[PDB]
């Protein structure tokens, strides 16, 4: 029923444009910028989109339940719309009000990104409780410097950790053969929606549960790999989410586990895409000091590009903020400290650097290039 649903969305997404309407609405110079575009601070100039310039027009009302979570009332959708908007309701993706004369959003929010149709957690832009699946503008920028003309149908590729399946679903794009793999219930569930509402399935795409160091270690083999690992660092006592805690010391420890093994995981002259937030001093990351061991021991070709830069000091409110609403903490806690000692101390952070990593085994041209405007 669930798969049925899915089909019956695409063929409404498809029968009103959604994508075009979408891209619309954002334009070509934020479509590619981030995921957060229709957001609560944005919703009423949507409205009044579909209001003013598209004359409100009874075909776009089930789109704005999923792009915003609107209500639009039952009666007033038009009769194929209304039979989807009730198995929308009953599969969780949308609500109806209490007397059932209205459907509105529920917990997911209709985006495109990347030529793609994809549900996301509608929490991370809307509301006031905590999100479960991660997608950000970091999502975005590993995707944007993957050179598509150079993927071949036969190319073997992994996203790995892949949240709402945003990686995977670009790849797939291009590539038969991709697979995406996540440890959470909530994003797997979610990717497989995702890969069903672009009209994949497991014959092009697998999606797998498992942890990111034993798909590592396993004997298959690809030509192209992306991750978005969890990669922030919390101070010791702090609780965060699946999607956010970076493992070891620094919350690095999954960028190591990753790039270790990429001389054996890639076939000679792939290339791995990979993002994150790195601690740094004046110069650039620390992290980048660690992957000249890759270019020597392994003649890899690693190129950084930097592309936001925010001094510590304004990490420290929303790394608290965060800290403090994901464990349900109250207000007197001195978070805003721990987290300053912690990036003094440990991280040694003066800023933080937004940094997408292009990794290439066999190179012919190896050598680490770090790009800063
Ligand atoms: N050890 C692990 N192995 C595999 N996935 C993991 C993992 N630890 C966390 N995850 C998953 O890692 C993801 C990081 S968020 C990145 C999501 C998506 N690739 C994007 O770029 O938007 C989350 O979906 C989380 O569930
Ligand atoms: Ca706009
Ligand atoms: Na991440």
């Amino acid at each position: 029923p669930l798969a049925t649903t899915i089909d019956r969305l695409r063929d409404y997404l498809d029968r009103v444009g959604f994508q075009q309407i979408y891209k619309y609405i954002v334009a070509v110079n934020h479509y590619a910028v981030t995921p957060a575009l229709i957001t609560r601070n944005t919703a009423a100039s949507v409205h009044h989109f579909f209001d003013s310039r598209l004359g409100g027009r009874a075909e776009f009302a089930l789109l704005q339940c999923l792009m915003t979570g609107r209500p639009a009332e039952h009666a007033a959708l038009p009769d194929k719309d209304r039979a989807l908007a009730d198995a929308l309701v009953t599969a969780g993706l949308l609500r109806a009000s209490p007397d059932g004369r209205e459907v509105s959003g529920a917990d997911r929010q209709l985006i495109s990104a990347f030529g793609v149709d994809l549900l996301i957690d509608r929490r991370i832009h809307f509301g006031g409780e905590v999100h479960e699946v991660y997608i950000g503008p970091d999502s975005y920028w590993m995707l944007y410097y993957i050179n598509a003309s150079g993927i071949a149908r036969t190319h073997r590729a992994v996203d790995l950790c892949t949240g709402s399946g945003i990686a995977a679903l670009y790849l797939s794009l291009f590539t038969d053969h991709v697979l995406a793999t996540d440890i959470g219930d909530v994003p797997l569930a979610l990717v497989e929606i995702n890969r069903r509402l672009n009209r994949r399935d497991a014959g092009t795409m697998e999606i797998r549960r498992e942890n990111l160091n034993d798909t590592l270690d396993g004997r298959e083999r690809f030509d192209l790999l992306t991750c978005n690992p969890p990669f922030v660092a919390f101070p010791p006592g702090y609780s965060g989410t699946l999607y956010s805690q970076g493992t070891g010391v620094d919350g690095l420890g999954y960028m190591r586990d990753i790039v270790g093994r990429l001389p054996e995981v890639l076939n000679p002259g792939g290339s791995a895409y990979l993002v994150a937030d790195l601690c740094g001093d004046a110069h650039g990351p620390h992290f980048l000091g660690e992957l000249e061991s890759m270019v020597t021991g392994h003649g890899m070709r690693i190129e950084a590009f930097i592309d936001h830069v925010l001094p510590a000091s304004a990490q420290v409110g929303p790394i608290s903020d965060f800290l403090r609403h994901a464990a349900g903490l109250p207000a007197d806690t001195d978070i805003a400290a721990d987290v300053q000692a912690f990036q003094r101390e440990t991280l040694r952070a003066d800023y933080y650097y937004l940094t997408t990593i292009r990794l290439q085994t066999a190179a012919q041209n190896p050598g680490l290039r770090m790009l800063r405007r």
